[PDB]
């Protein structure tokens, strides 16, 4: 439904929807913009990520509440039916994002900052699919997340400095994937520790604003390490 | 889309959606339940009010942000177009609620607690329509809100004690209608003061739990009076 709206107008409206905290609208404007077929700039990539993170984040929090209620009830079919409806809507949002990345954001992304950003996003949305998946397509979804994260880590370690915020946020989310999804808490702790230590040694190269950006994400790595150890 | 679901299952799902903070779902479940055609109980009336208050409250806050941005811009048509889209969606939610009340909740409501609750709701949703209305259908929408509120106040003063929470909340919202919509700050202050004073004189008749319920709303009346005087 956005094919008749100018790209620039979709971007402008996504920024208005963010101000208004209208995240489903923001995602629909940014999906529209991606579907224009042009590569996205840094600012536009961040608008796309912020919109979908907030939409799926609402769905994941609801699914958690419902899942907890369902597990306590284990009445009639209602809790299961409504948890299933929220789960399906979550899956649909993840499949939309994964489809934007496959058609055709990743294949057109040649620069490291864009290619790492989109492969981190692919890891993240398969990770949200894994949180609700049961059994053995669960395995295949977990390996798709791990593969995306690993491709992004390999490019990031060749092409970005250790304090780059996209590299830091990738490592943060890959560490969370290992602790919460892959049942690999030692890998999670090793990754978050190595990432933190390599960033700290590179901080001296930064300006004051870059230092603020990097140390913000380093504090997230530290906060997980405190929770995990 | 809820015609195939049991009434009891719609109520149960509205309570689950409230726990999950899924207010659009909660409203759609309660609309479904109303459309079964049976009168609603006290608890069910409160579920209907909580769902729509949260849905329209999100829309009103977004419309405020957008309207402020638009008034500052007075670029191209985008801010106006997106404010109009949020305004239209707000109007649609209000028209849905008003339609449930007209078809046929109010006409079947014979007891004072139900009839006052639904006429307060009718006042409230015409009040939200008035906040976004421009000119002379604006006048007619303001008079519809005032008429509904006045009918509810007349029943409430005949049939409920001055500390009844529905009577208090009606008077609170009618006072806000006079201050913010009707440009009648003196009427607003007179109503909120008379209501507060008549409730205070009736508190001695209450149990401890009823006293907690009434004094909570009295504090809201006091908070407005502090803001207005
Ligand atoms: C509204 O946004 C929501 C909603 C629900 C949520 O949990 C349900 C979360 N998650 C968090 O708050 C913390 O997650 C972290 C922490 C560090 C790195 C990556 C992540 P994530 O798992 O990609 O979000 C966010
Ligand atoms: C999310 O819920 C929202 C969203 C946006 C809001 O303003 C935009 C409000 N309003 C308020 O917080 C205070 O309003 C009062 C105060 C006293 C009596 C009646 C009302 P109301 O005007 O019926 O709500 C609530
Ligand atoms: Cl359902
Ligand atoms: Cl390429
Ligand atoms: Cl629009
Ligand atoms: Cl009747
Ligand atoms: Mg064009
Ligand atoms: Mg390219
Ligand atoms: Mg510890
Ligand atoms: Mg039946
Ligand atoms: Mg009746
Ligand atoms: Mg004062």
């Amino acid at each position: 439904a956005m094919g008749s709206m100018e790209r620039a107008s979709l971007i402008q409206k996504a920024k208005l929807a963010e101000q208004a905290e209208r995240y489903e609208d923001m995602a629909a404007f940014m999906k529209g913009a991606v579907e224009k077929g042009e590569e996205l700039s840094c600012e536009e990539r961040n608008l796309l990520s912020v919109a979908y993170k907030n939409v799926v984040g609402g769905q994941r929090a609801a699914w958690r509440v419902l899942s907890s209620i369902e597990q306590k009830s284990n009445k009639g079919p209602e809790v299961r039916e409504y948890r299933e409806k929220v789960e399906t809507e979550l899956q649909g949002v993840c499949d939309t994002v994964l489809g934007l990345l496959d058609s055709h954001l990743i294949k057109e992304a040649g620069d490291a900052e864009s290619r790492v950003f989109y492969l981190k996003m692919k890891g993240d949305y398969y990770r949200y699919l894994a949180e609700v998946a049961t059994g053995d397509d669960k395995k295949r979804i977990i390996d798709s997340a791990r593969s995306a994260y690993q491709e992004a880590m390999d490019i990031s370690k060749k092409e970005m400095p250790p304090t780059n915020p996209i590299r830091l946020g990738l490592a943060l989310n890959f560490s969370v994937f290992h602790y919460e999804i892959a049942n690999s808490p030692e890998e999670a702790i090793s990754l978050a520790k190595t990432t933190f230590d390599e960033a700290m040694a590179d901080l001296h190269t930064l300006s004051e604003d870059s230092y603020k950006d990097s140390t913000l994400i380093m504090q997230l790595l530290r906060d997980n390490l405190t929770l995990w150890t």
